[PDB]
């Protein structure tokens, strides 16, 4: 094992710990595109956890300049302020693959501004935040995951990206409200009458469902335009972004089979995942 293998091993380690789904599915690229991903993988988790250290933005102020020196300087040395291991796999990508870094800034800037939530009045905001948090991610991997980028290749993923963090809204609901947070827009959560710190304490009911199935139906049809447009990505890809996204549309049916409860997280069980992949791998 070489310093660098070490780096992306690391990488990898954060990947699997934090996303079993990602992980299961995108270990399944071909050796570089898979280690590219977890570096881009493990970078974006180093933000979006960054507040938690000191509970300060230091941390993420050190690892947004560490980005910006493998931008303007790919091929020097840097002396990393926030994680090492991480940012020598990224700066190796960057050297190697084209790396949309405004969509790093743009993921940051979202975890900034994270640090004074307030509910989002309309499904807009919502959709707003989708982008900034998961739909930057679908595009700082996309020229890991295609031959020829073009904007196409950009929207798919990004739409992707921001129906996945849909998915995991709607998983979530739950353990998001005990941290003080709702995403369900004021809008929609007054159109369908619905309070979630009453259902939390209450149950479920027929606003609630219909009020989270709305929100489903958005991420399933985004879900099925994905999937009509999965050739914009290169061909070893194609079934593995499939068994991503359909690894994680499972948590949807998981949801309703435990009734939409906010009190646990519901998952799609390993035996699943490699079912999905069965099905998969048998159209390729």
């Amino acid at each position: 094992m070489t310093m660098m293998d070490m780096n992306f091993k690391y990488c990898h380690k954060i990947m699997k710990k934090h996303s079993k789904s990602f992980s299961y599915a995108f270990d399944l690229l071909p050796e570089d595109q898979r280690k590219a991903v977890w570096a881009i993988y493990a970078v974006c988790r180093k933000i979006d956890d960054s507040i938690d250290v000191y509970g300060d933005i230091q941390f993420l102020n050190q690892i947004k300049e560490d980005i910006q020196s493998i931008e303007k300087y790919p091929y020097e040395y840097h002396h990393f302020q926030s994680d090492r291991r991480i940012m020598m796999a990224l700066q190796h990508v960057a050297q190697h693959k084209n790396i949309a870094f405004q969509s790093f800034y743009n993921l940051i800037d979202t975890v900034y501004k994270d640090q004074h939530f307030t509910m989002f009045e309309t499904d807009a905001e919502l959709f707003g935040y989708c982008y900034g948090v998961a739909g930057t991610v679908g595009e700082v991997l996309t020229p890991i995951l295609s031959d020829h980028e073009t904007h196409q290749t950009y929207d798919v993923a990004r739409r992707l990206g921001e129906s996945l963090q849909l998915i995991n809204i709607l998983r979530d609901v739950g353990e998001d409200f005990e941290n003080e947070r709702i995403y369900f827009s004021k809008q929609r959560l007054k159109q369908y009458e619905v309070d979630i710190a009453e259902v939390y304490q209450n149950g479920v009911n027929n606003h609630y469902i219909d009020l989270w199935e709305y929100y489903a139906a958005i991420a399933e049809k985004d879900f099925r335009d994905v999937m009509d447009q999965i050739k914009v990505f290169s061909i070893e890809a194609q079934p593995i972004i499939e068994l991503a996204a359909r690894i994680y549309i499972e948590i949807l049916d998981e949801v309703r089979q435990a009734n939409y409860t906010l009190h646990e997280r519901v998952f799609v069980e390993k035996r699943k995942k490699a079912k999905l992949f069965h099905e998969i791998n048998s159209k390729y």
